[PDB]
């Protein structure tokens, strides 16, 4: 296992990142130094997660402290539905450089294919509750993105949560001048995923797992839920390989050929789930484990489902 994968684009992306999401903004500055001191060289990051300045503490300090090298980091971020307008699109990038006290991204993604109406919401509602969208459309997003790179902002752009058809799309883009890098999407043993990350990976396109813990601490979480985590079979494997559970769901996007990016703001956790190194789950294991889709998402967006472009209707 190679640390790294390379991108359409040229560059090589770590294949383990930290996740942010939900992590406290009084707790993200210390989980991102431990990370970095223990060995991780990516971060997925995003605008709508309210922490990107206290991400961007933690990265100056390693920087200044010579812990790492700007270059050895892989810097992810992602463009909120508020800001798919064309006019806003460079002010939401240079907003989170500004926060994470960078002068570039290393990727940065549109974070969902549904535009929203800009202004001071993350999810604007009209007074019956519905989000209110914008009529801008991803082509025309995808190519304010492709201005990032030319302006020397972004070295690699990318999408998320983007369902086989809007990936086509893009590819299909007349005039298109740079291919998404990745789609960032999420993906666990209950969510395996196997059509659109072959379609994915047919084009070139890396795939990033989302949620690979199947996010316990989720808002939405509910008691009858799957547990990923809890999940017996998923133990068993773990010991048979004297691993813990969270080390298996960690290796097991990894041996499919995708990166992934389990989040943590537990020192302890975050160095565990950094040693997924020296172990590998058997041909049989990954099978075991992929017969476990049940198609459950974490993340369904539900606020959502009228809009046009609302991902998660296509079968994949
Ligand atoms: N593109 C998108 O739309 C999108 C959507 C969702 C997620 N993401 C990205 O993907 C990242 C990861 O997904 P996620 O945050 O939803 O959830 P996750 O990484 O699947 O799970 C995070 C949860 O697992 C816990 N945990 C971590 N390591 C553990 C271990 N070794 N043992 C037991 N529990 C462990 C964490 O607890 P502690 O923190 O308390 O340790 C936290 O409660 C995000 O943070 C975000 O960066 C992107
Ligand atoms: N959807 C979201 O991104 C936030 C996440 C979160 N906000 C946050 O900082 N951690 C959280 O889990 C949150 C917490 C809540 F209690 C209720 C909604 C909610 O939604």
């Amino acid at each position: 296992m190679a640390s790294r994968i390379l991108l359409n684009n040229g560059a090589k992306m770590p294949i383990l990142g930290l996740g942010t999401w939900k992590s406290p903004p009084g707790q993200v500055t210390e989980a991102v130094k431990v990370a970095i001191d223990v060995g991780y060289r990516h971060i997925d990051c995003a605008h709508v997660y309210q922490n990107e300045n206290e991400v961007g503490v933690a990265i100056q300090e390693k920087l200044r402290e010579q812990v790492v090298k700007r270059e050895e980091l892989f810097i992810v971020s992602k463009l909120w539905c508020t800001y798919h307008e064309k006019g806003l699109v460079k002010g939401a990038c240079q907003k989170t450089l500004s926060d994470l006290k960078l002068d570039y991204l290393d990727l940065y993604l549109i974070h969902w294919p549904t535009g929203f109406k800009p202004g001071k919401e993350f999810f604007p509602l009209d007074e019956s509750g519905n989000v209110v969208p914008s009529d801008t459309n991803i082509l025309d997003t995808w190519a304010a993105m492709e201005e990032l790179v030319d302006e020397g902002l972004v070295k690699a752009i990318g999408i998320s949560n983007f369902n086989h058809l809007q990936v086509e799309m893009i590819l299909n883009k007349p005039g298109l001048k740079y291919k998404p890098a990745v789609n960032q999407i999420e993906c666990h043993p209950y969510l395996t995923q196997e059509k659109l990350i072959q379609y994915c990976q047919s084009k070139g396109i890396v795939v990033t797992a989302y949620s690979p813990l199947g996010s316990p601490d989720r808002p939405w979480a509910k008691p009858e839920d799957p547990s990923l985590l809890e999940d017996p079979r998923i133990k068993a494997i773990a010991a048979k390989h004297n691993k813990t559970t969270a080390q298996v769901l960690i290796r097991f996007p990894m041996q499919r050929n995708l990166v992934v990016i389990p989040k943590s703001v537990t020192p302890e956790r975050i160095a565990e789930n950094f040693k997924v190194f020296d172990f590998e789950l058997s041909s049989q294991d990954m099978t075991t484990l992929l017969s476990y889709n049940r198609n459950w998402r974490v993340c369904a967006l539900l606020s959502c489902t009228s809009h046009k472009d609302y991902p998660f209707h296509e079968e994949f």
